[PDB]
């Protein structure tokens, strides 16, 4: 499914990619810089797992190295896949909405800081709030 990733908190921001960066933003110009194919996860079928991938850059998916974030072409590598692979669980802000669970670090979560994106421990209320996004599709 094509979906738009919306800030729980800053609600009019959206993740975007940003000439291959990673960062939320309101007003986003291409429109498609803030589309996204949620796909089956690609280190793992089963069930809530997902890849995050580019609408403007196919093959290219939302990737985690260490704790940055980048938008990067899948090399085939299972280390990639399960740098790029989440389990979509209920919002930790807010159930109603989507937080993302990294498959290798699961005690870590997609999180915006501030305008970047990163993958960190989710400590305090508003680092809750910081990762939780409503999917729009």
């Amino acid at each position: 499914a094509i979906a738009k990733l919306q800030s729980y908190n800053y609600s009019h921001m959206y993740i975007r990619n940003a000439n291959f960066d990673v960062r939320i933003d309101d007003n986003v110009t291409p429109e498609t810089d803030a589309q996204w194919v949620l796909v089956p996860g690609l280190a793992n079928s089963g069930e809530g797992y997902v890849s995050i991938q580019s609408v403007d850059h196919l093959g290219y998916y939302l990737r985690h190295w260490n704790y940055d974030f980048r938008l990067e072409k899948n090399d085939g590598t299972r280390i990639f896949a399960e740098d790029a692979t989440f389990k979509m669980v209920p919002g930790l802000a807010d159930p109603s909405y989507t937080s993302f669970q990294s498959y290798n670090y699961p005690t870590r979560y997609i999180r915006h800081y501030n305008y970047l994106l990163r993958l960190d421990e989710i400590v305090t209320a508003l680092d809750r709030e910081d990762a939780t996004f409503r999917v729009i599709d």
